[PDB]
DNA sequence: CCAGTCCGACCCGCATCCCGGA
DNA sequence: TCCGGGATGCGTGTCGGACTGG
């Protein structure tokens, strides 16, 4: 019935069981997902026939409640379920059975990358972009520069049963990279089985889109390689980066004859100009950039997507200009009503860019106030500068795109 | 009083499943 | 059978804001 779903029904509201993660500062945090039943600015009971038939001018509103160990308590701007989906088909979800599976999805998703997950640890993420905090060189040992490969990141560890567990940055297990997993098992017969190996799934001269497809697919072509750049034990996380790289180096001397598993090569540096000279080298060899790691930096897992300040990536930030043609709007929660641009290419294929340095207070206005009559007089045809990481190799659309501003500025 | 977290949305691209119509 | 739409959930990531730890 309705109790298919975990949680408690009270006060016209069904909130799911709290999931509780620990903040980096050691404290306990709680997070609540809840659903309501608004009709004409009012709250209504919870039936078992809103899962069967829709009530007129009745929408379900899903909101989130997050709070610390009793500090301030947020409520999120409601996300309005106006309709169901697949309504003509045999999978027609009414607007409440759908809101209750939309919220239940967020329950299963939100568990990962927290402090639990089969014993997986989220990999460490870098903080600084084209910045090397000068404290990296003010230590007893020099930092390390290695290349950065435009691929999908994966962590390998051996579970108790002896099988190989290869998971992603959000703690999702990769499937069917059997060739890599095969030489991972052979390798684990010679090393401390409690070790984690941190690297990038990658195959040189292949786009990121192709590498991403091979990883997330159940079946696989078994051509990818695994380039390990770091290792750690769940026990000793404070082990400085310089030490971890030295054990990893001898891990790969326990077997120097593999096809799909290779250790990322390490370079020691004493100034910024050495790193950039290596960074320039890496991009001409075809790679994405360079990674700099503080010598005495611990391993800080990416819980709640936390980015460690002991790492930096040096990578070209690409800018170009694209013809503005139209405007649009977000669709869920806080972005409901926020402006988004629509650019267009020579080939005349269109895409969306989120503006930058614009308050949500602004973006609500520039969507409500703008009119096709007004827009056309002032903004249509102008050139929008877009920052991006790379061009879509199959459409030329800039991916990871941001709108910094125009060439002929406006308001 | 901040710098530091953490959240809650989002681009495009890809993989898969379930759907019915051909 | 194949060929879609529609929906979902991955990946590389993005940024604003609302908090909070020191
Ligand atoms: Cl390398």
């Amino acid at each position: 019935m309705l109790n298919q779903f975990p949680g408690q029904y009270s006060n016209n509201i069904f909130c799911f069981p709290p999931i509780e993660s620990e903040t980096k500062s050691g404290k306990k945090a709680s997070w609540i997902i809840c659903v309501q039943v608004v009709q004409h600015n009012t709250i209504i009971p919870i039936t078992d026939e809103m899962f069967s038939t829709d009530v007129k001018d009745a929408v379900a509103e899903i909101f989130t409640k997050f709070f610390v160990e009793e500090g301030a308590v947020r409520i999120s701007k409601m996300t309005r379920v106006t309709e169901g989906k697949n309504l003509g088909k045999k999978n027609a979800t009414t607007v409440v059975h759908q809101a209750f599976k939309d919220a239940l999805s967020k329950y299963n998703r939100h568990a990962r990358q927290k402090r639990g997950n089969r014993g997986m640890i989220p990999p460490m993420l870098v903080k600084y972009f084209n910045i090397i905090p000068k404290t990296f060189f003010e230590e007893e040992t020099d930092p390390i520069v290695q290349r950065k490969r435009n691929g999908v990141r994966a962590v390998a560890c051996q579970q108790g049963d002896g099988c190989i567990l290869l998971y992603s940055r959000t703690e999702k297990e990769f499937l069917g990279l059997d060739n890599i997993k095969k030489e991972l098992k052979q390798l684990y017969l010679f090393i401390d089985v409690r070790v984690y190996l941190d690297g990038e799934l990658y195959l040189h001269r292949k786009p990121l889109q192709w590498i991403a497809g091979q990883a997330n697919a159940k079946t696989d072509s078994s051509e990818l390689h695994f380039y390990v750049f770091d290792c750690f034990w769940s026990d000793q996380l404070q082990m400085p980066s310089n030490k971890r790289q030295q054990l990893l180096t001898n891990i790969f001397k326990q077997k120097e004859d593999l096809t799909f598993i290779h250790q990322v090569e390490n370079f020691s540096v004493k100034n910024v100009d050495e790193a950039l000279r290596l960074k320039a080298q890496f991009i001409k060899e075809g790679y994405e950039g360079a990674i700099v790691r503080n010598a005495n930096g611990p391993y800080e897992p990416g819980y709640n997507n936390y980015h460690s300040a002991h790492l930096a990536k040096l990578k070209p930030l690409l800018d170009a200009e694209f013809i503005l043609v139209d405007y649009t709007q977000g669709k869920k929660g806080k972005d409901l009503g926020a402006i988004l641009w629509v650019c267009e290419l020579p080939n005349k294929k269109r895409f969306v860019v989120t503006p930058k340095h614009l308050t949500y207070a602004d973006r609500y206005a520039l969507f409500q106030k703008l009119t096709p009559a007004l827009f056309k007089k002032h903004l249509y045809g102008k050139e929008l500068t877009v920052e991006y990481a790379e061009l879509s190799p199959k459409t030329g659309i800039p991916l990871q795109a941001r709108a910094v501003g125009f060439r002929e500025p406006i308001n």
